[PDB]
């Protein structure tokens, strides 16, 4: 029933295996055929500072593929300057044989082992057309990118009443004979020339030059749509005019970072495409001179690279997006669109949206609403020119779920990925997000979400949000889709949510109500502590009422430096647990799992494993960041040779009571100090002696307490301090000072090589009085909920939770249930009976 895991990492920063898998039923049908390149390319290790970079050289690829093992009978064969490769047909059931080629310069053919895959009477379709299909039927008109010439004049009458419209001619009409001064004088430098270390001054002068860049994007593009909603011409030439100064400030040495160099190929696509029947020669020229340059330059980045990456952030974001629209807007115009259509249309069907299929975003909580317009913007776009709907890809439903249940109505978001601590309510974005999935999937609980959190709050649309990656107005003054109709309410969810691929878990006791709502969240994923991810493998939040208690610490003040190494995204900022003091390895090889669970209504429950996330960081990526931003992964600042054996934390929800039961088998290699961790963020923890055990009272500013009543299997010493491992300087802002302190509460056990915790959470707000904890009858007690586990380092693991009034009852043990965990439980007045073991992600 257990499953000990023995992969030095379970995600790969660069693509080391084929997909589909050896020996594997696929997930749908045709399958996407993924390969490592031949010279497998990690590429630039940061946006402002490559590092060492080694050769990409252009490479040739094939493919066969046949139910035929010695490839001769009706097969499928490719050529690709990439290494992925799509069929565009659905395949005949059965088994079928596979391998791909590197050609080299000489024209040999190095051939792969031949690889199997299963296909069963069972298995998805989703099979949209081919490029030439597409080409075929694509008009040569323009425009044909940000609207089509055939439903021109329909948009124009359609948002004549249409008040989200009227912004655009508002804001363009505020540009007009209002000159834009050049990149130096619009520029502040102030901060940027105070900074010594290469990739802070670097990373300052991206965001002080994209602060300029990003705000005339918003002009330039409201001047573009104004045009398309008027025709009227003052719109094109202010529109020409400020495009043409942007695009002056190229090559200037203030003109820094990929996010820059994107947005004047964007701007440049919508101005083409937008403008192009008023374009003199030199106007057209202009555009058509940075379309080129710039499509080829993001092209040569990403292929052999971007399609093998376990993600790419800012291509992912925005930039891909940005390649595929000035690809399909000069397609059939220049020559080098033809290569870029092609690898963009298959690169978005061989493996977007997303990493995770279950729906959850990897990069967490604030860096989802960057990737929102590419999200929706690229399927809608496809689904129209191509007549399929992108859309029945199943992650938009998955997704759809996540959205909810990461950040519920008028919630903190559950406290995942750089940024985290500044999601305090769903935005403007994440509404048009949702807005966009009830619409193009028809999804009832997006539709819930977007009508439940309208009613409170009609404007939310128009609120305050980062409009540049997440601006979906666009999207609504063109589709001719509706909102459905309200009809499931959120309360109708279930009360847990297991995202199983992404390793988190959200449990609530009143998600549909989101001000009565007790909510925790966890985390243990293969996706470690990589990219915008921390290392937080089994910590978990606590939540009331939409404010955190119980909260992941720190603050994000950079990518690589000092306090998001050592204060923030470092396990020591979470409510988890060290070793010796030591945290978990940065990069993906500081993984976790989830291994079983059970989404209920009496009784729901998650396990982490995090058994192989300690030691020293090894990722040659994360040790290049190290060596050039100053980061020393040393036993001072928390890494050092692993001595953990064994680390489950099991969590238990005690129905919709508020009640959290989490429950950790710790084993190391020798006797070792267990540091037991729980951080607030707004006021001190009060701590005191209860029974056997101690009683750390967590409470925020409003409502909201979380108290933890934390028993261990040996003695605890225990301390608080207000201080980070190192000062949250905000280095990044003009005369940044330190932020605002958190709080940190360390328990650490005697020496020992095993040990057990038991933490019953009570999670409340002005709903009810404290929990009692009636320690009675040698186990444990509370609200009709009898508890009994081991804690005896030199005895065998084992959770018992029953409530005979409920029905509900859980036991994890060694002895009768060889490993697995029983469930008993109600659902619509019948019993249910679960037997967990555990499987892989
Ligand atoms: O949009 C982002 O993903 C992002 C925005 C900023 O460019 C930067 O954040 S920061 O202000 O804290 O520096 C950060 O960019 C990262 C990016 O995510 C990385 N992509 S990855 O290789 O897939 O992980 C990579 O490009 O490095 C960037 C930082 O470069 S730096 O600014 O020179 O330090 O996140
Ligand atoms: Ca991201
Ligand atoms: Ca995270």
């Amino acid at each position: 029933a257990v499953i000990k895991v023995s992969e030095e990492t379970l995600m790969y920063e660069v693509r080391a295996t084929p997909s589909p898998a050896d020996g594997t039923y696929v997930k749908v049908n045709p399958p996407r055929f993924m390969w490592p390149d031949k010279f497998p390319h990690l590429g630039p290790v940061l946006d402002g500072v490559p590092g060492q970079v080694d050769e990409k050289p252009k490479v040739v690829y094939r493919i066969r593929i046949s139910q035929d093992k010695n490839f001769r009978k009706d097969v499928l064969t490719g050529e690709r300057a990439w290494a992925f490769f799509n069929p565009f047909q659905c395949l005949a059931q059965g088994k079928w044989y596979w391998q791909h080629a590197y050609v080299t310069p000489e024209g040999t053919e190095e051939w792969s082992p031949v690889y199997q895959f299963y296909i069963d009477k069972d298995t998805p379709e989703f099979n949209p057309p081919t490029l030439e299909k597409v080409l075929a039927r694509y008009p040569s008109h323009h425009p044909r990118v940000l609207l089509d010439a055939d439903d021109w004049e329909n948009i124009i009458a359609k948002n004549n009443n249409n008040p989200e419209a009227r912004t655009y001619m508002d804001k363009a009409s505020q540009c007009i004979s209002r000159p834009l001064k050049h990149l130096q004088e619009e520029i502040d430098t102030t901060n940027v020339v105070t900074l010594t270390n290469i990739v802070q001054r670097e990373s300052a002068l991206i965001r002080e030059s994209r602060k300029i860049v990003d705000r005339e994007e918003a002009n330039v593009e409201a001047l573009v749509r104004a045009y398309l909603l008027t025709k009227d011409e003052k719109y094109y030439r202010e529109g020409i005019n400020r495009l043409s100064e942007i695009l002056s400030w190229q090559k200037s040495k203030y003109f820094a970072g990929d996010f820059n160099l994107s947005t004047l190929l964007s701007m440049s696509t919508s101005a083409y495409d937008g403008f192009y029947n008023l374009l003199s020669p030199e106007e057209k020229q202009l555009l058509l001179d940075n379309i080129r340059k710039i499509g080829d330059k993001f092209y040569n980045e990403y292929v052999n690279h971007l399609e093998n990456r376990i993600a790419d952030n800012h291509v992912w974001q925005m930039t891909f997006r940005i390649l595929t629209m000035a690809a399909f807007a000069t397609v059939g115009e220049i020559p080098e669109a033809s290569v870029w259509t092609d690898y963009c249309y298959n690169e978005w069907i061989s493996r977007l949206p997303g990493l995770h299929k279950d729906g959850g975003w990897h990069n967490g909580d604030a860096y989802f609403h960057v990737n929102i317009r590419t999200l929706i913007e690229v399927p809608v776009f496809f689904s129209r020119i191509s007549g399929f709907n992108f859309f029945a890809d199943p992650w938009y439903n998955n997704n759809a779920l996540y959205v909810i249940y990461q950040q519920p109505p008028f919630s903190k978001s559950g406290g995942h990925g750089n940024s985290h601590e500044g999601q305090r309510s769903p935005n403007g974005g994440r509404i048009g997000y949702a807005d966009a999935l009830a619409r193009e999937c028809n999804n009832p609980w997006a539709a819930a979400y977007v009508h439940e959190i309208m009613q409170e709050d009609p404007d939310i649309l128009s609120k305050a949000f980062e409009a540049k990656p997440a601006d979906l107005t666009w999207y609504r003054c063109t589709t001719p889709k509706e909102r459905p109709a309200y009809s499931k309410h959120l309360s109708e969810l279930p009360e847990s949510k297991v995202f199983k691929q992404t390793g988190t878990a959200l449990m609530n006791t009143d998600i549909g109500h989101h001000a009565n709502n007790a909510m925790l969240s966890f985390r243990s994923s293969p996706y470690g502590s990589t990219s915008h991810a921390l290392a937080n493998q089994n910590a978990f939040n606590t939540f009331f009422g939409g404010k955190a208690i119980f909260y992941s610490s720190g603050h994000r003040t950079g990518f690589t430096d000092d306090h998001c190494m050592y204060a923030y995204r470092n396990t020591r900022a979470h409510n988890s647990i060290l070793v010796n003091g030591m945290g978990q390895k940065i990069g993906t090889e500081g993984y976790g799992w989830i291994p079983r669970y059970y989404e209920g209504e009496e009784i729901s429950y998650v396990v982490g494993d995090a058994s192989n996330a300690y030691g020293k960081v090894v990722s040659p990526l994360w040790l290049e960041r190290g060596r050039l931003s100053g980061t020393q992964f040393t036993p001072e600042k928390g890494w050092d040779e692993n001595k953990l054996e064994f680390f489950r934390r099991h969590v238990v929800q005690l129905g919709r009571s508020g009640l959290f039961v989490v429950y950790d088998e710790l084993a190391g290699k020798e006797p070792v100090e267990w540091n037991y961790l729980l951080h607030t963020v707004e006021l001190p923890m009060e701590v005191v002696k209860e029974e056997g055990g101690l009683r750390i009272l967590g409470k925020n500013k409003a409502d909201g307490i979380s108290i933890a009543h934390l028993y261990s299997s040996q003695e605890m010493t225990y301390a608080q301090t207000d201080t980070f491992f190192v000062a949250a300087l905000d280095w990044k802002k003009r005369l940044g000072k330190a932020l605002p302190n958190h709080y940190h509460f360390t328990a650490t056990t005697a020496p020992c090589n095993k040990v057990f915790f038991l933490n019953i959470i009570d999670v409340h707000g002005n709903n009810r009085a404290d929990a009692v904890i009636n320690h009675q009858g040698n186990h444990i007690t509370v609200e009709g909920w009898v508890i009994e586990c081991n804690l005896d380092s030199e005895g065998k693991a084992f959770l018992h939770i029953e409530n005979k009034q409920n029905g509900a009852s859980l036991d994890f043990n060694y002895n009768s249930n060889k490993g697995a965990t029983t469930i008993v439980d109600q659902v619509d007045g019948k019993r249910i009976e679960k037997r967990l073991v555990d499987s892989l992600p």
